[PDB]
């Protein structure tokens, strides 16, 4: 396959797909569309929303895939990153759901005036986000190994770090001197996946 | 197992779990907590949020499961309702993600004054919801069989009908004389699963 991941110039909903490919050691083309260009390109993407993944073989030819975490789960399943037992699969999905709930809170701050955004940010960071972080902590403590689920990288690990990055977008100091399990998880992940370590260190800085 | 599904007296986030058990032919206890009682019960549920599923064997004894769609996916996997091939698994997850996006829009109307709720409802039903329904329609048309993914019931079918029910909560007339693929899907599902047909006909009416 030639794999092309098409998204805006940000982490956003595409980051789980990028990280999955990176962790699995799969080469892909990272196609990033400027907001100025999007209205021109939107008519050409099946469904008209991003991310979309265009997969080209050489036999038939083009296949389009939509729906970010459907794509990520499929790729993760192909590469043995959705758990090794049914119980691990549940644990992966549980942490994904918890992480997605944090993402839902973060999403409230997007496209808001630089005044209301500050109000929403304070509300979610002093309200639901700490509650979800406590659940995430409990989920991590429940692991049988050094990563989110056992000792092998799963999609849960990647979803988790992507959402934590959105939290630190809102408040760079949110985890400073706090949440040792979250820090340890990231350290353990980076030690476990040099491909991901390299990718994260070379990743362009984006606002979302 | 004795399985107890614990939720508020509504469909909400528990409905995917209930429907999965029903479709799979698994008996469970449906424990519904009144809002008046919740502050009293909240301290006793691991994580303090619903739904939670309490599973009792007779050997060890109690296991708690959290995170609605993690629970639903695990139960669906155990009962061969997550697709028969990797490509079907992707299709299941794709329709789940699309359906969940409709649910996200619906969620905006909850706990709002009976004036702003009417304003949000109009906005989402004339905006993003029709766009998502078109995607859902395309996903259904893509099926190799009579249901959402092939000819066998999957978790995608159940998530889909649960979210459509939330749409018709907002506007009872939203699908009247429209969206023939959505109607056909429901008819096909009910013909395919007499257990679900019976369950839906006997289900108590709830506001969410
Ligand atoms: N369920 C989603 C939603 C994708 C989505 O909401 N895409 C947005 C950007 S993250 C978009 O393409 N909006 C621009 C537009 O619709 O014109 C997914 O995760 O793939
Ligand atoms: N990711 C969720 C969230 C569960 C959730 O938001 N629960 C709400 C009701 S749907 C709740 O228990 N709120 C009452 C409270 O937190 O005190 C799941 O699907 O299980």
């Amino acid at each position: 396959e030639h794999i092309k991941v098409i998204y805006f110039d940000g982490r956003g909903r595409a980051e789980s797909i990028r990280m999955t490919l990176v962790a699995a050691g799969v080469d892909y083309e990272d196609e990033r569309i400027s907001f100025q260009d999007w209205p021109k390109i939107k008519p050409t993407i099946p469904g008209g929303r991003l991310p979309a993944v265009k997969v080209t073989d050489d036999h038939g030819h083009v296949k389009w895939m939509l729906e970010s975490l459907a794509i990520a789960r499929y790729m993760a399943k192909k590469h043995h990153m959705m758990g090794e037992t049914d119980e691990e699969y549940y644990s992966v999905e549980k942490l994904i759901g918890q992480a997605e709930d944090v993402e839902h809170e973060y999403h409230k701050t997007l496209m808001k005036p630089q005044e209301e955004k500050e109000k929403i940010t304070k509300e979610i960071l002093n309200g639901k986000v700490p509650v979800l972080f406590n659940m995430i902590c409990e989920s991590l403590k429940g692991s049988t190994g050094k990563l989110a689920v056992g000792d092998k990288v799963t999609l849960a690990d990647l979803v988790l770090i992507a959402v934590i990055d959105h939290v630190t977008d809102l408040d760079k100091g949110f985890l400073t001197g706090k949440y040792p399990e979250i820090h340890k998880h990231r350290e353990n992940l980076l030690a476990s996946s040099p491909r991901l370590a390299k990718y994260l260190s070379n990743r362009p800085a984006t606002p979302f």
